[PDB]
């Protein structure tokens, strides 16, 4: 899927 | 699936 | 927070 | 937060 990453 | 990933 | 909408 | 739409 679309990734997110808010690290 | 997508992925959200909040660390 | 982080917003991820996958429509 | 940071946005992500994916439609």
């Amino acid at each position: 899927g679309n990734n997110q990453q808010n690290y």
